[PDB]
This record gives C-alpha cells, structure tokens and sequence, in this order.
C-alpha cells in the first residue's frame, strides 16, 4: 500500500510498517538535491554490459526492464550484477536545485546482495531510440509485463563521457534500505517530450519520492 | 547496561533494547577501518577553541573532560559547538589494518543536535603534557567526578598539521545514531607508556568498538 501520494505517500511510509523503519530514522537516504560537492581522485566505473533487455514490467510506480544475467559494473573492485533498470519523472535527484524532467535507474547487486545504482538524468530533446523501442510496447496497466522482441542493450542508454557524482544512500522506495552505492553520471541524454508526457500519462502522476537531507555527506565528483 | 566485554558486548547491543536498533541494522556505523581512501578537495576545519575544559568524570566506559560552551568548529559552513572530549584503548579506527594504541574523541554538536566528532590518534612516545594534568586528577571509578584545577585547552591535544579523513558515520556507543560527521586528523599525537597503561588500568580492560564495514562508503582525505 505505499504510493507517491495521499496517506500512504512519501511523508508517511516510515509509519505503514516495521520493515519500513528506515524511510523514518534514517539518516543516509536517497534521493538527494546534489548541492554539496567535492572533486576527488574516483575512478572510472567498468561497465560490462551486454544486451540483455528481456521484459517490460508496469508494477504501477514505475516502467521496469529486467536483465538477464552477465552484465555488470565494477565499484571499489568487486562486481555488482546488472539486475533490471526504471525510471522516474520528474527526476529523483536533483542537481543544484534543480529537477531534471526524467531519470532512469540502472539497479545492480553483488554476490552477497549489497546494491549500486547508476543514476541518469534526462532532458527534454531529441526522441531516444532504444527509449522508442521500449516505450512501443509500454504496459499500460499495473500488473501487466511485456516480452521484448529484440534484447536491448542498456549501455546505449549510458552517456559517452562517464565523469560521475558518488555518494553512500538508499533505495528510493520502501523499504529505503541503506548501504547503496549510488553512481549518478554527470551528463544527461535526452528524449523526446512525447516519450516523457507518455510515460507521465501512463503512470499517471509524478513517481519521485522527495528529495532527502544530506546529514553528514558529503558527494564526491570525479 | 551495554559493555565492552562479555554477554552484554559489542556482537549483542542491538538486541539488548529496541533503541539500540541502529546497532544492529545501520550500514553506516563507526568506526571502520580507513582503508578506501580517495583524495579529495576538501576545505580546512576551522577550529574556533578557547580555554574551556572543567572537569573529568569516570563513567565506567571511558574518562569524559567536560567543555563549557563558546568553542567551536565549522563544517560544510555550520558551527558545530565543543561538548565534552573522552577516550578510548586501543584505537576505535584503524588505518591499513592497524591499530594505534589510544584514540581521542571531541564532540561537538550544532544547534539542531547534528553531531560532529574529531578523532585523534595517539602513539606511544614522549609523555603528553596536557594529558598529564587530566591524567593527575583522574577519577578512578565510575560515577566519579573531579573539577580541574585549571581550564585546560583542548585545541593543545590537536596536531598542528591539520590535515583529516573524512566520512558520514554513527557514534560508536549505543544507541550508535547515524549522521554523524567524522573528522580523524591525519597526523597522531603522543602520549608515554605510562599513561597509556594508567588509563588502561583505571578502565580494567579494552575501550574499542570493533571496527564496521564500510560498505557503499568511502574515505575521503584532504
Ligand atoms: C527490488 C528493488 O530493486 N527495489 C528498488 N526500490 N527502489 C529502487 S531505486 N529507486 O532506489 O532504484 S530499486
Ligand atoms: C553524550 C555523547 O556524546 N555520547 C557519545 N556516545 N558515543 C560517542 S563517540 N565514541 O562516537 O564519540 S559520543
Ligand atoms: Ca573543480
Ligand atoms: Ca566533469
Ligand atoms: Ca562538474
Ligand atoms: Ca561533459
Ligand atoms: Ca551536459
Ligand atoms: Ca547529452
Ligand atoms: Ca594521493
Ligand atoms: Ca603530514
Ligand atoms: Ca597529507
Ligand atoms: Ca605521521
Ligand atoms: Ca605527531
Ligand atoms: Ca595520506
Ligand atoms: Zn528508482
Ligand atoms: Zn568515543
């Protein structure tokens, strides 16, 4: 029963359960406004991705690809196995305080299930073709999954230039387990206004949990 | 009821009260071993200290120096107010695996309660000065408290190199809340054997929470 809004929206998901303890106490949580930043030595993140786009998910708070299995980045050394990639409108993050008007979540675990999630910011722009592919056979209502006809590789929805922000949060939506890796890159793509106005339609509201303080973090820029 | 040793230690404080959850759960606790480090632009702490130390209690855990209020430290633009400074044997942090043989804490708390903790290493050498007028009138058991006879600076037992490590972490007894702000100065202190093995003597045993995984965090150093 959580959602984006009313009673059981944002404000209130630390008091619907137990399990969802975090989105009340915690003080780690994503997303953020990206407004306290530091230049450091990062590294580049290996992305190992190959096509492996099989379904199309409408679970009712987002549009959700899953990935099959043997695609995978490399944080702090140790590979975290790309497990399926959604979005949301506008924008979870913000950068300066500033909403972009869309952004996708490539979601990954390692072997003992700690998480990483690469963060992408979209704008308002040129139509995206591989978003069109997936967009063409976009499940309308919650509940309903979709087979993609060919197997979409997700790197083609990654920028070019791989500089990132980096810093230690959160899954967005209850239970807003802590300890994620959360990789946000610092160039945005683009897609079409049509392709953003669809997916707002067709979820039927905005889909971003509030943005989060800081605490004690600070974000990293490589 | 929480200790350092036995039935009630550091593995069991997170089943010993529903408080203490954040013991148990948090993936953000302190202290870690300092061993993904980045460098990183970060601005110097301002270090805003007058005469101010009191008096010196034994609480059974650790020897505490009670601060009076006016000095203070500035992070991320914030003033964060000078409470008290204790300590802990062996070192709660360790870097590269190591331990050093004694740490201290100071703790300082904004207006809102934000938590900020300095640490300091010391290492076995020449006999501390400072320490030695604390060490002179130390209480030797828990519950007691002593005035000191002269205001004692604490910005003495700083290094003057003043470069630090930097992360988000927890305090590192129970209830062991998170959004803590810890600053470890890169360069260790000195203190002789002798006090090492009083403090030792007086706290009948070690004063260290075992080291926390970093898990989705880094280390940033200036
Ligand atoms: C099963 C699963 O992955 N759950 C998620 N919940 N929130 C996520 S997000 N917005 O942080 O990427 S992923
Ligand atoms: C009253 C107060 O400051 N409590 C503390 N508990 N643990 C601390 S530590 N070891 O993280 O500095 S300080
Ligand atoms: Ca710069
Ligand atoms: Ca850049
Ligand atoms: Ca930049
Ligand atoms: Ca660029
Ligand atoms: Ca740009
Ligand atoms: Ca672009
Ligand atoms: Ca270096
Ligand atoms: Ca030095
Ligand atoms: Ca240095
Ligand atoms: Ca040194
Ligand atoms: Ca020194
Ligand atoms: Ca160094
Ligand atoms: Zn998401
Ligand atoms: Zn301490």
């Amino acid at each position: 029963g959580w959602s984006y809004h009313g009673e059981h929206g944002p404000e209130h998901w630390g008091d619907l359960k137990d399990e969802y303890i975090m989105c009340k106490i915690g003080k780690n949580q994503s997303p953020v406004d990206i407004n306290r930043i530091v230049d450091a030595k990062l590294k580049p993140i290996k992305i190992e991705y190959r096509a492996g786009a099989t379904k199309v998910l409408n679970n009712g708070h987002t549009i959700k690809v899953s990935y099959e299995p043997g695609s995978y980045i490399v944080v702090d050394g140790i590979k975290f196995e790309l497990k399926q990639f959604h979005f949301h409108a506008p924008s979870e993050h913000k950068l300066k305080g500033q909403h972009y008007p869309f952004e996708a979540h490539f979601v990954h675990a390692d072997k003992h299930g700690n998480l990483a999630v690469i963060g992408v910011f979209f704008k308002e722009g040129r139509e995206n073709p591989i978003l069109e592919k997936i967009w063409k056979v976009m499940p309308e209502n919650a509940g309903e999954e979709v087979k993609l006809a060919h197997k979409i590789n997700a790197e083609d929805l990654l920028p070019k230039d791989r500089d990132y922000y980096r810093y230690s949060g959160s899954l967005t939506t209850p239970p807003c387990s802590e300890g994620v890796r959360w990789i946000v890159m610092e160039e945005e793509m683009e897609m079409s206004k049509e392709q953003i106005e669809k997916f707002r339609k067709i979820m039927g509201g905005d889909t971003n949990r509030p943005v989060q303080p800081l605490n004690a973090r600070m974000i990293m820029e490589k």
